[PDB]
């Protein structure tokens, strides 16, 4: 207790927590975490209190306490921006993709993961190897449909899908609980 700390990171999809030495500088928690996400180092950006974290400096020199929350921006440098569409769809441009614009009709190839609003992951076609779909099919939930066009390949978007656009009061046995929001990001990998 006295001389380690315990430290909660969030990517705005999940959350998770490292506990370091108080003296240890903040790169071994951003390598860990940077790690477990299978992400480089240059391309994250980690923010306490509205500070940028430099590598070098320590929870002791920030004044961290114990379940102090650290922000991961995986975002594309410049701001973010939340869209929320006439639907109450809401999304959010990660990576600006550089090919081709997904639009309906396309059958459409993706990797996604997916959360509830807790961080709890209920599903992903990573965790082995990708998934298709005929977009603006109804095929998939009314979120994926409106949310997947006007990416372009290469593109990573975190969709927001209240659940009225997702699996409503029904949920989806055995994996979304009744009246559920959903947190999916969508990479667009072909079109
Ligand atoms: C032939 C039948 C099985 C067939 C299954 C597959 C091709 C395998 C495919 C990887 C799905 C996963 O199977 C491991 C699994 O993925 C989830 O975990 C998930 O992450 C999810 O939410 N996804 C998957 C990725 C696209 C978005 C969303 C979806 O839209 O999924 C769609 C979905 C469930 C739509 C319902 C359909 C009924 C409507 O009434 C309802 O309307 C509310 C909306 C899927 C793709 C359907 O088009 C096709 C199927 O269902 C679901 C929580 C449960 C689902 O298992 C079924």
């Amino acid at each position: 207790p006295e001389t380690h700390i315990n430290l909660k990171v969030s990517d705005g999809s999940s959350e998770i927590f490292f506990k370091i030495k108080k003296t240890t500088p903040l790169r071994r928690l951003m390598e860990a975490f940077a790690k477990r996400q299978g992400k480089e180092m240059d391309s994250l950006r980690f923010l306490y209190d509205g500070i940028r974290i430099q590598a070098d400096q320590t929870p002791e020199d920030l004044d961290m306490e114990d379940n102090d929350i650290i922000e991961a921006h995986r975002e594309q440098i410049g701001g973010s921006t939340v869209v929320t569409t006439e639907s109450g769809l809401k999304y959010e441009d990660l990576t600006e993709g550089s090919g081709a614009e997904a639009r309906a009709g396309q059958t459409v190839s993706v990797h996604y993961t997916g959360w509830l609003t807790d961080g709890q992951k209920f599903g992903s076609s990573k965790d082995r190897n990708p998934f298709a779909f005929v977009l603006g099919g109804g095929m998939v939930i009314k979120g994926w449909d409106e949310g997947v066009q006007g990416m372009k390949v290469g593109g990573v978007r975190r969709l927001t899908i209240p659940p009225q656009l997702g699996y409503g009061a029904r949920g989806a046995g055995g994996v979304i609980p009744p009246n559920a929001t959903l947190v999916f990001e969508v990479e667009l990998l072909d079109v």
